[PDB]
């Protein structure tokens, strides 16, 4: 995968995480 995207992919990943922790926790 080209980095650029990766990168934009690892973004939505992270975001993701902070999502699931935020109902974890709500």
């Amino acid at each position: 995968e080209e980095r650029k995207k990766e990168l934009a992919k690892e973004v939505i990943e992270t975001a993701k995480k902070l999502i699931e922790k935020l109902a974890k926790e709500e």
